């Protein structure tokens, strides 16, 4: 066991402003929610995924829990997202950057995507792979972003940038499509994961991939980068947990019902910074 130098920033929920119901109308239990987040923070603390967990101060909007939206880390680059859809979150991202700097992190973030005209990109649509990234193309991440990410990182000699075309109702790619261990592909069993898997296996047909089919809705957390086998799995998805352990991985159950109902994946609630 060795320390991966990965730092995870999260923001605790503001109890007073937790909505009573999620975007679809299902009931949300704020007492359960703050319970689950404290347990989630403690789970991140003792596992192989991250090294150090940093808690950030409360803000009066449940959107501020989506700390992953601010940036994505590709290699040693901390790539800022364009603010075209989230101008109202500038002051939040700001405050988050003070926590990053205070922990010994970067002084600034790379502004390539912010300096590129008409570039739309969502951090969840970028998924880190063995020697490259898979980027979803669809309702959040447009083709300029794919063009820009390729010139930023693609190396044909190798670092691949796979474009995976998404349907209009696809969630961010990383919510249902991920990597674990050395060569394990994690994907949801719905139209979105199955399409992404069909596309990715054609673009990379040379290294055979162990595809693990999770149940649709099974929130999971695993970022490739030591090939640790720890994968956070939403508590309640029994068969998914079986599928993950059937592939030599370590499924770690996390109670996530209330953040699930809020529309916030575990991935969205953790800002992982590859120091």
């Amino acid at each position: 066991h060795m320390n991966n130098a990965l730092h995870a920033f999260v923001r605790s929920p503001h109890y007073r402003t937790i909505p009573s119901a999620g975007p679809n109308g299902i009931v949300v239990n704020r007492d359960m929610l703050v319970h689950q987040f404290r347990d989630f923070y403690k789970t991140l603390q003792h596992c192989s995924l991250v090294d150090k967990v940093h808690l950030m101060s409360e803000r009066p909007s449940v959107e501020a829990l989506r700390v992953a939206d601010q940036m994505v880390s590709i290699g040693a680059t901390f790539l800022e997202m364009p603010l075209t859809g989230m101008e109202h979150r500038a002051t939040e991202f700001m405050e988050s950057m003070r926590y990053v700097r205070g922990a010994g992190g970067p002084s600034t973030l790379a502004s390539y995507l912010q300096d590129t005209e008409n570039c739309r990109c969502n951090s969840g649509d970028v998924v880190c792979l063995p020697n490259g990234i898979a980027v979803g193309h669809g309702p959040r991440t447009n083709a300029v972003a794919h063009t820009t990410l390729k010139q930023l990182f693609e190396v044909k000699d190798s670092f691949d940038v796979f474009t995976l075309e998404q349907e209009g109702d696809a969630p961010p790619l990383g919510d249902y499509f991920g990597f674990a261990g050395s060569n394990v592909l994690l994907t949801w069993k719905d139209e979105h994961g199955l399409l992404a898997v069909d596309q990715y296996q054609q673009k990379q047909p040379h290294t055979e991939m162990n595809v693990v089919y999770l149940e649709p809705g099974c929130h999971f957390l695993s970022f490739y980068g030591d090939h640790t086998i720890d994968v956070l799995v939403q508590k309640g998805y029994e068969r998914s947990m079986d599928s993950i352990a059937a592939a030599g991985l370590n499924p770690i159950p996390v109670q996530w019902s209330e953040m699930d109902k809020l529309g916030i994946s575990m991935r969205a609630a953790v800002l992982p910074l590859k120091f």
